[PDB]
């Protein structure tokens, strides 16, 4: 059973802007996704301080970067708080409608696409390098779900079974044909060192 949803007009317009605007500095997508993973890990850590049973679904707090040259995918995995089905549908737990407006108002005031994360819509920078994004998530209070979108104004949500993750989120970037540099170990290392060198969780770059 697959449910299909329309993006709010402002988010569809943001995604169109990210896909169609000429902007060479695409590598910033990884900083944005690692930042989101770090925020999610902070949230489950904070909840666990008063309720240790919140970590029964996994005590390890980490971020994994997994490139797959055969599938042409780059996956960002974390063991953070994860998201409920309601969160996924409601713009992946964000205020993306007001965030998009604040980003647009900033772009007109002298901002560039690299400042997208300041407006709480950094996730959508994934569409700088991906033709499709799959978000697999598991929150302690809900079942495992898969969100997916190839932009075009809609996203899908379905239950995800067979590979239970315990708790957290997996962001699967199905890369554009001309963006395979983001599967290369030296390129990922370079971007992590440049933009995410002080993240407070272990970042493990998987090899093939
Ligand atoms: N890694 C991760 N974990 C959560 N909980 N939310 C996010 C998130 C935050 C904002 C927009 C989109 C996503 Cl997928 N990412």
């Amino acid at each position: 059973e697959v449910e299909t949803f329309a993006f709010q007009a402002e988010i569809a317009q943001l995604m169109s802007l990210i896909i169609n605007t000429f902007y060479s500095n695409k590598e910033i997508f990884l900083r944005e996704l690692i930042s989101n993973s770090s925020d999610a890990l902070d949230k489950i850590r904070y909840e666990s301080l008063t309720d240790p049973s919140k970590l029964d679904s996994g005590k390890e707090l980490h971020i994994n970067l997994i490139p797959n040259k055969q599938d042409r995918t780059l996956t960002i995995v974390d063991t953070g708080i994860g998201m409920t089905k309601a969160d996924l549908i409601n713009n992946l737990g964000t205020i993306a409608k007001s965030g998009t407006k604040a980003f647009m108002e900033a772009l007109q005031a002298g901002a560039d696409i690299s400042m997208i994360g300041q407006f709480g819509v950094g996730f959508y920078s994934a569409y700088l390098v991906a033709e499709k994004v799959t978000v697999i998530t598991k929150h302690n209070d809900d079942e495992q779900y898969a969100w997916e979108s190839s932009a075009g104004g809609s996203f899908t949500v379905r239950t995800d079974t067979g590979e239970p993750m315990g708790r957290g989120t997996k962001v699967i970037l199905h890369l554009k044909e001309d963006q395979t540099e983001y599967l290369e170990e030296r390129r990922i290392k370079e971007i992590v060192k440049k933009h995410s060198q002080f993240i407070g969780y272990p970042i493990t770059l998987f090899v093939e």
